[PDB]
């Protein structure tokens, strides 16, 4: 996260991080005690998942096994359109006040909306600081039209874009797969950007949670 502040504590307890030999490879979110949702861009034949705690690394985290995924089957590495994966658990995740299933969009935000990403990405770009403590920061949804702009047709109508004018306020590489949260709902899962990151004017393109809803939960329900 790009030009944020370390989250308030117990603020983000549907967040998770997806680990790979005990390092950051990707965030995510919990969906309910068996799935997680993340960004297809994060695929790996194993996964451990990390629950319940702001802190990388906090021995009161949980820390969970995962060895099946399902990317949508429109996922594209070309143009990264339809970027997002359901994580199956191998063990339910406890839930308690620092693990919370997140509450998933029934309608789309609109342009303008104030929202929270947040993930534990490296906080600069591109000479890498990766944090031990989940970082937070405030971006604006912006419309298809304003974000054409800067990306031309590699934007999809699936696609949401989010960032602050002139402002460095962003995700980066870690945060992929993590949360941009608005009005108390999941809209968007970090997707991809600019490199190096936190680029003024250059938005965060995420993926559009509340037009894959049905693909969600049909798969979570073949895949039980």
């Amino acid at each position: 996260i790009i030009d944020g502040a370390p989250c308030a504590r117990g603020s983000h307890p549907w967040q998770v991080a997806l680990l790979s030999g005990n390092q950051l490879h990707c965030g995510g979110v919990l969906v309910n005690e068996r799935w997680v949702l993340t960004a297809a861009h994060c695929k790996m034949n194993e996964y451990t998942v990390h629950l319940g705690s702001d802190t990388l690394g906090d021995r009161r985290a949980q820390r969970i096994k995962a060895s099946k995924s399902f990317r949508h089957p429109g996922y594209s590495t070309q143009t990264h359109v339809n970027d997002l994966m359901l994580v199956k658990l191998n063990s339910q995740a406890r839930l308690s006040s620092m693990v919370k299933k997140v509450r998933l969009p029934s309608r789309c935000e609109p342009p303008g909306t104030t929202c929270t990403v947040s993930g534990w990405g490296t906080t600069t770009s591109p000479d890498v600081t990766f944090p031990s403590d989940l970082m937070c920061v405030d971006v604006k949804l912006i419309s298809p039209q304003d974000c054409t702009k800067v990306y031309k047709d590699l934007l999809e109508n699936s696609m949401l874009c989010a960032g602050i004018p002139d402002s460095k306020k962003n995700a980066c590489n870690g945060d992929s797969g993590g949360p941009l949260v608005c009005r108390g709902t999941l809209q968007g899962l970090v997707s991809w950007g600019t490199f190096p990151c936190g680029q003024p004017n250059d938005p965060g393109v995420y993926t559009q949670v509340c037009k894959f809803t049905k693909w969600i939960n049909d798969t979570m329900k073949k895949h039980r």
